[PDB]
């Protein structure tokens, strides 16, 4: 069975994970380079928590009893108390690698390497581990309690059976899996992206004012956010590497990036995070 | 001033215009080829007025307040009692403009035609018409009473005079108005359909199932329907139609039609509409 998790970083996602599991009743053994690093994984938690309680979401209790589920360590032999590690940690490749290494280093032979990622190719992560087949790519999103889903991404080596336990165990956490084979932006960002993308070739070529096509699309679609605002929140140079991977990735200019995009991140317009983007806003 | 609004096509969106000005308390002269044609168009506007007064929306006086306010036609010359002249008939090419001509016959050089459309050149129409720049275009939407937008898309003619006259009607009717530099799709269609496209291709390369894809994008961009499904709604040959009107129009392989889109569409399974699509359904 899996009752007991690792993780490897304990920054946004990575506690985000951890209370994920923890809340259903499962041991998570969170690692991570400082005592400063683990603990104040807790601290992100234990706010978190404190606000659910806050609004009737049970409970003291229910608290008190996550919390114990969950053992944060910096050595990295913990992992071998799991039956599953998720590297959750970092996005740089080189980096990553290494942090996969060392955990196919740690663990025994039939345990899950899970990698966290938005862009990597989990097949190519995948083939840097001893068993390949116990390797999955998982996409969990950005306020991870609440976010009801997870990319399941399969290698072109997952087997089959690496698959259904980490399928299931993410029915477990509450989630819904999405079973994807690998492939550059996987399946929300391969469509959403372009989409955000192709409004910025919009307002590039001054056919409208940002606002109006934030109505436009609002109102006409009943999506709940417009894709410029929503570019400022994810952060333009977020979005221009996304681009960036499926023209390069893909090898096909259908996804060059959006030049207006391109001079608002020369620029240093990046959205919400350097308080303008498409917008300006308040700091 | 505008108080009284010409109306060509008594089909849904006819009717739906129609309707909207009414319960603004504007006169409106609905002109049909025939009186079967007419009066049907007012039967909807009663079934969908009855249904409004069923759940409180004021009233059964309102009510026959605005039927009053609907002076319903054969006679196209009736349009000469109107401040301005909405075709809102076809989307067939050759028989949109003689409509255009026959409106642009009747009404006087002051007053301004506009047609409704998702797919025609605003451009390429006003020409045909003898004042161009009284000549404007809109995009209502499906539902067109309670859908509270329009496109308002400027010919490289209209003049800002044609545009602030239409842009204010229309937040007289309660709608938002969005100006759009005539192009293809204008703006909504322009970054959604391409979207749904995507997720035809996804789809296609067999990364996903559909269900899946369709979850994935409610549940990770909070979209109130998936685009398989909403194309489904849609109709796929619609949504082939729009594609192709992006590529021809642009002349740009970007806008590529998605081959399972092509397949679906050659088969038959054209969505909800032939009880087959992407999904399959009752009938």
């Amino acid at each position: 069975s899996i009752r007991t998790v690792g993780i490897v970083g304990a920054g946004t996602m990575g506690n985000g994970i951890a209370q994920a599991c923890a809340v259903v009743g499962l041991n998570v053994v969170m690692v991570d380079i400082s005592d400063a690093a683990v603990q104040k994984g807790v601290a992100t938690v234990a706010s978190s928590l404190d606000r659910l309680i806050k609004k009737e979401k049970l409970t003291e209790a229910d608290k008190a009893s996550a919390l114990a589920r969950i053992k944060g360590s910096t050595s990295y032999d913990d992992l071998k108390a799991t039956d599953i590690v998720i590297e959750a940690a970092t996005e740089n490749y080189d980096l990553k690698v290494k942090i996969l290494k060392q955990i196919d280093g740690i663990v025994g032979e039939n345990v899950i390497i899970a990698s966290n990622t938005s862009s990597i190719s989990i097949t190519k992560l995948a083939a840097v581990t001893s068993r390949a087949d116990r390797f999955i790519g998982m996409h969990f999103f950005n306020p991870v309690p609440v976010m009801a889903l997870v990319e399941l991404i399969r290698g072109l080596q997952t087997s089959d059976t690496t698959h259904a336990a980490v399928e299931a165990l993410s029915k477990q956490l509450g989630k819904y899996p999405i079973t994807v084979k690998n492939s550059p932006g996987f399946v929300v960002n391969r469509i959403l992206c372009p989409m955000i993308n192709e409004a910025f070739c919009v307002l590039g070529e001054g056919l409208a004012s940002p606002e109006e096509i934030d109505e436009g699309m609002k109102l006409g679609c009943n999506h709940p956010i417009g894709p410029l605002a929503l570019a400022d929140m994810i952060g333009l140079d977020t979005m221009l590497a996304v681009m960036e991977v499926l023209y390069t990735e893909f090898a096909d200019p259908k996804y060059r990036p959006a030049m207006l995009m391109r001079e608002m991140v020369a620029a240093g317009y990046l959205g919400r995070k350097t308080g303008r983007g498409v917008y300006v806003y308040s700091k």
